[PDB]
This record gives structure tokens, C-alpha cells and sequence, in this order.
């Protein structure tokens, strides 16, 4: 049933997963001395390519490949079209490794064919606690205990192959080298997420969207008008009516992040994120990477009463292309990032999240149940959606969690 899946060090069944009750490799233990420098092969008329995602031209040849081959769904109505700037951001954070941003291009002539890119996380991925109670019963806590030290890994994300090359087997290839490149640096686990059902996820949660402009989201079938709004006079004006926000935040205090909020905002987002069984560890130049304000990119707002940073929530904009329509080009959509709240509750603080997302011209705010994204949920009109972000690991054994026990918000 998978010709490449089966060859990989991943749990092959759910049946499997039941049986896992300690976090561990998989794989057998191996040294970069095992690994060889030459490539993995590739056929004649194709090479590898690494661009330089600091580089604008580099940056904007990979935009393209995603911009007109990347993630769409079925009905091809919406194509995801992630930014320049913002893949600049993504794949550059700290201490990245250039050598882990992978392409394919047809060697006669360059053109880009295929991408994958790794990027560095420390990740929490030790057994989870629900697994730990049960080796205590079964007095097993030193086996359950011995990966809990935060590890040094792989994110993998914007694997991408031309629509021309589909279906021949490119991919397994990209993976192989990705895999190769990453093992040269010493690192042997990876994570990466997905919306289509690979063996095996640890976790999987629905994903949930909140409208900001439901009058364009039904003009271009994101949306459409709910049957219940047909029984009044005038559905569009009840249904505008239904999610109305206010034009300006409510809590006292907010303001867009700044560079000396940096430790005050590290300390509150580790505190929090410790709850959870899966989450990255980030340091203060990590902290300032992933959630200083980028224009169009990434937007952070704390909230700051009486010279204190109590709070702070921050979303990331994806637009997507919208190929059918004639009044627009464009879905622009706010999507939650990290968050932590110690002086209001959760769903004041993501209202002003609503509310900043609607002022600045999002048109949907969306987000996966992970962290305590369903506190919030009713109260603020989001609804589930007809998607799941399934989390993988690679080469690491793990029982299944919850998905409100994830922290790792994938881009
Ligand atoms: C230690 C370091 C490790 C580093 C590596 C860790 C692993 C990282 C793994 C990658 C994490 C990526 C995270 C993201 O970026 S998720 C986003 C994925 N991108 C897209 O959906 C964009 C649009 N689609 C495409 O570009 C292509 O359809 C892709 C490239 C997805 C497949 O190309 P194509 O359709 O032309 O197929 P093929 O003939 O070449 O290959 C067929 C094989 O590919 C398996 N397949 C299909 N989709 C996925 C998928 N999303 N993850 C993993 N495997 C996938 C499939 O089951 C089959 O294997 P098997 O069923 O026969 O066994
Ligand atoms: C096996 N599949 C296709 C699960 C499909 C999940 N994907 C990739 C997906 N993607 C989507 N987008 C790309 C929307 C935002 C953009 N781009 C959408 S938009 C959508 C409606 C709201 C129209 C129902 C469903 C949907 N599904
Ligand atoms: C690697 N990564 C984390 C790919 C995040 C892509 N994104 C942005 C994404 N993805 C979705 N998927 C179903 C996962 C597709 C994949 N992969 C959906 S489904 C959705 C609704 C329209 C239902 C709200 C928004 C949405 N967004
Ligand atoms: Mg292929």
C-alpha cells in the first residue's frame, strides 16, 4: 500500500501506535561517519539545487514554484500563495542550516521542478503524561524518562513537486535527500505535519475558521449562506450582522510588540507551553525571530498595563489565490499563532486578535485545535472546518495525544 512509506523508520499502523508506550528512535543508532557526502542519484537530466532563501531572487524563483503548485483543494477554487517575505521568514531562524532547503531543477535549461525545507526546532518530545502514569504503575519510569531532555531537530514543510512531474515518484527522492542532508549535521529525528493521512500520526486536529468578511467569502464559495438565514428578509445583511466586531481592541494596554518585550514575552510563552506534552523550547533570539512584527507577515500585540507585559497573542497572514472569481485575486486569512494570557481570560485576549485581523483586512481567521484553542471556540463564532493537520514524527516512536496536548504551531 506504500511503496515509500514502508522502506521509512515511521510506526506502519495505528495497530503499532496502541503498542507504544515510551518516546524513542526507531531507527537503528548511526553516526554521520555512516552517511555518504556523494548526493542521493537523480536522474540524468535533473540536479540538485540549494537556493538562498536570504536572497531575493532565490527567494522569489521558489514563491513561484509554490505560488502555481503548491497546496490547493479539490475543487481547485484556492491556491495557497505564501509570501516572499514571508518564506524569507519561515525557513530563516536562527542558526538555520542553508544546506537544508532542497530543490529540483531540470539541468538543459534550470527550470525549478520540486522543493522541501528543513528548519532547526528544540522540541519537548519525551514520553507524554499520561504514558508516564502508566510506567509508574508498571514501575517502567526510567525506560519512560529517558528521552525527556528538549532534543535538537528537523521541522520539514513546503514539500512541493510541478504539477507537470505529479505522480512519478519525484517526491521520495526529495525526501531521501532531505533525509541525507539532515543525518550529515548529526540529527536523526524530524517533524512534519500534513492534511492528507500518512503512516502514522501521534496526534490530529481539525482545523477551524472565524469570519471576518463573510460577504466576500460567499462571493467567492468559501463560504456560502447558512440555510437557517434563509427564513429571514435579507440573509447577507444577518448574516454581516452575525460577525460583527468592534473597530478597535478592547482590552486596555495593547500595543505591537517591541524588542524589550522579548524576555517578559519568553518568559510567559514557556511557562504556558510547558503544560503540554509536545512544544518547541525557544530562545530569546528564537522568541525575536518568530514573533517580532514583520509587515505582512507575522503581527504580535502584548497587552501592558502599569509597565507590566501580561499577555500577548500573535497570528501569521497566508493569502491564498482564488482562481475562479472575477471581483477578486485574493483570500487573505490571519492564522493563530502563539499565545499566552495570565491576566484576562483566553477568549478576551483572541477577541482583540479578531478585531486587529479584521481592522487590517484579513477576511478569515483560521487555527488548529492545538493548545487551548477550544476554550475559545464557541464564545468567539469559529466553527470547524472540513481539514485536519495531522503531526508526524520521523524516526521517533510516540503514543498518541490529544492534539490540545501540541504546542508546535507549523507554518
Ligand atoms: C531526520 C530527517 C528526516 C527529514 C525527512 C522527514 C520526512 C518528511 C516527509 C515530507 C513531509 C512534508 C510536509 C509538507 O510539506 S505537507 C504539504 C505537502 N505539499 C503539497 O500538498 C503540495 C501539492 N502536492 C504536491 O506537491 C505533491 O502532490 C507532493 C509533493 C505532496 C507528492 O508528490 P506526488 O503526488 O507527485 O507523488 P510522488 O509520486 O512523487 O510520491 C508519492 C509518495 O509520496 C507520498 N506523499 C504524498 N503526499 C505526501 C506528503 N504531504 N508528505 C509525505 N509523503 C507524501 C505518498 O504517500 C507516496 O508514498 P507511498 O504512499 O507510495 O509510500
Ligand atoms: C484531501 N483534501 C483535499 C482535504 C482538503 C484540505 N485542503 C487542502 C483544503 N484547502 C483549502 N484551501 C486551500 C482554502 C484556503 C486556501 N488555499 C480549502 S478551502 C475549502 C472550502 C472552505 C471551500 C470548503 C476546503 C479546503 N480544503
Ligand atoms: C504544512 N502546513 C502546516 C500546511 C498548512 C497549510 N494551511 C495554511 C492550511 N492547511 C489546511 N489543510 C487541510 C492542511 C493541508 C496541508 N498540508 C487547511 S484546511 C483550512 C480551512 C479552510 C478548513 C479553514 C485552512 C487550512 N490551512
Ligand atoms: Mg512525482
Amino acid at each position: 500500500a506504500h511503496a515509500f512509506w514502508s522502506t521509512q523508520p515511521v510506526p506502519q499502523t495505528e495497530d503499532e501506535t496502541e503498542k507504544i508506550v515510551f518516546a524513542g528512535p526507531m531507527d537503528e543508532p548511526k553516526t554521520v561517519a555512516d552517511i555518504p557526502e556523494e548526493p542521493y542519484p537523480i536522474a540524468s537530466t535533473f540536479e540538485w539545487w540549494t537556493p538562498n532563501m536570504e536572497a531575493a531572487d532565490d527567494i522569489h524563483a521558489i514563491y513561484e514554484l509554490l505560488r502555481d503548485n503548491y497546496v490547493e483543494d479539490d475543487d481547485s477554487m484556492f491556491r495557497f500563495n505564501y509570501s516572499e517575505e514571508f518564506l524569507q521568514w519561515a525557513l530563516c531562524p536562527p542558526n538555520y542550516i542553508p544546506d537544508w532547503h532542497v530543490a529540483v531543477r531540470r539541468k538543459a535549461d534550470k527550470k525549478l521542478l520540486a522543493f522541501i525545507a528543513g528548519v532547526p526546532v528544540t522540541l519537548r518530545m519525551g514520553t507524554p503524561k499520561y504514558m508516564k502514569v502508566k510506567a509508574q504503575e508498571k514501575g517502567e519510569g526510567e525506560e519512560a524518562a529517558k528521552y525527556d531532555e528538549p532534543r535538537h531537530i528537523c521541522e520539514i514543510n513546503f514539500l512541493c513537486v510541478h504539477k507537470q512531474l505529479r505522480e512519478k515518484r519525484l517526491a521520495p527522492i526529495l525526501i531521501k535527500e532531505a533525509t541525507r542532508r539532515v543525518n550529515r549535521t548529526n540529527v536523526w529525528q524530524a517533524v512534519y505535519t500534513a492534511g492528507v493521512l500518512l503512516p502514522t500520526p501521534y496526534a490530529s486536529g481539525q482545523y477551524f475558521h472565524r469570519s471576518l468578511n463573510p460577504e466576500k467569502l460567499v462571493e467567492i464559495r468559501f463560504s456560502g449562506i447558512p440555510a437557517q438565514y434563509q427564513k429571514f428578509q435579507n440573509p447577507m445583511a444577518m448574516l454581516k450582522r452575525n460577525y460583527q466586531l468592534p473597530s478597535a481592541p478592547k482590552n486596555s494596554g495593547l500595543r505591537e510588540m517591541k524588542p524589550s518585550d522579548v524576555p517578559q514575552v519568553r518568559r510567559i510563552l514557556m511557562n504556558y507551553l510547558d503544560s503540554f506534552d509536545v512544544g518547541p523550547v525557544f530562545s530569546d533570539a528564537e522568541i525575536s525571530h518568530y514573533l517580532l512584527p514583520r509587515d505582512g507577515v507575522v503581527f504580535t500585540y502584548v497587552v501592558e498595563n502599569d509597565k507590566k507585559v501580561t499577555d500577548f497573542f500573535s497570528f501569521y497572514r497566508i493569502p491564498s489565490t482564488v482562481i475562479g472569481n472575477s471581483n477578486y485575486n485574493l483570500l487573505n486569512a490571519a492564522y493563530v499563532h502563539y499565545y499566552a494570557a495570565t491576566s484576562i481570560p483566553l477568549h478576551q485576549l483572541i477577541l482583540d486578535l479578531l478585531i486587529v485581523a479584521h481592522s487590517r483586512g484579513f477576511d478569515v481567521c483560521n487555527m488548529v485545535e492545538i493548545l487551548d484553542n477550544r476554550s475559545f471556540v464557541e464564545q468567539l463564532k469559529f466553527g470547524a472546518g472540513d481539514g485536519h493537520l495531522r503531526y508526524y514524527f520521523y524516526n521517533w516512536a510516540y503514543p498518541k495525544i490529544k492534539p490540545s496536548q501540541v504546542a508546535l504551531v507549523m507554518l
